[PDB]
């Protein structure tokens, strides 16, 4: 038997002004910066330790994973940093408040772009800003898997090799596995652990740092899972 601890972020900036953030690399409020502390704390009083961290390249999951790590005296463990835990792509949406954009194109319209497993938000224009093309941290990513907008299959799709090709051999190889990412990058290896339906997954929440457990089997299945915490 196997757990394998997963966390989300602490509070971000745009979890406060109520923004879509998607690949945008905000950083943790102070109130973030206390949750991640605070899940740190909760891991070291139960006993729970770690071998190694898997996280993504965006800093509110990197820095929420530093604290769990220096709360819990595991700063010197190693840390897998991989784009393929990024958050979903929010395109053209990254960045807007979400009350203005419901108010401006309808909650129907709002609804599709944060629920439709398959059908995505518009995309960045190739030469937006925001667009990763110009990013170390996808330097070596081929230009053709970099996304400019993501809807849920497509991270599902994304997140998956990385669990395949490493967290899966770590975990059966022994190691003790923390996960720290993000909403979707979550719900994507949620959705494939518990064999969760399109439509059911779309209604699955995470709130910001609180470590949630999975319990897996031989042939990493899940037997149950546990949020740690009031
Ligand atoms: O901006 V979201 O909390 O619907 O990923
Ligand atoms: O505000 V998120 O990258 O779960």
């Amino acid at each position: 038997m196997y757990k394998l601890v997963l966390i989300r972020h602490g509070e971000s900036t745009w979890n406060k002004e109520n923004r879509f953030t998607g690949w945008v690399d905000v950083d943790l409020t102070e109130q973030g910066n206390r949750e991640a502390r605070q899940a740190g704390q909760l891991l070291k009083e139960a006993g729970y330790t770690f071998d190694i961290a898997y996280t993504s390249v965006l800093k509110r999951a990197i820095r929420t994973l530093w604290h769990v790590q220096d709360q819990m005296d595991l700063m010197y463990v190693p840390v897998v940093h991989s784009w393929r835990l990024n958050e979903r792509h929010y395109g053209a949406l990254s960045g807007l408040n979400k009350a203005e954009t419901a108010a401006k194109y309808g909650d129907e319209q709002v609804l599709v772009w944060r629920r439709s497993y398959d059908t995505p938000p518009p995309a960045l224009e190739p030469g937006d800003e925001r667009a990763p093309y110009a990013d170390p941290r996808y330097a070596k990513v081929p230009r053709e898997q970099l996304p400019l907008t993501e809807c849920l299959k497509d991270t599902v799709a994304r997140v998956l090799p990385l669990w395949n090709e490493s967290i899966a051999p770590a975990v059966k190889a022994g190691k003790q596995v923390l996960i720290a990412a993000h909403g979707n990058s979550l719900r994507a290896l949620i959705k494939y652990l518990d064999g969760i339906s399109d439509a059911d997954i779309v209604g699955l929440n995470i709130p910001n740092g609180v470590p949630l457990v999975y319990e897996l089997d031989e042939s990493l299945t899940p037997i149950r899972h546990y949020y740690l915490g009031d």
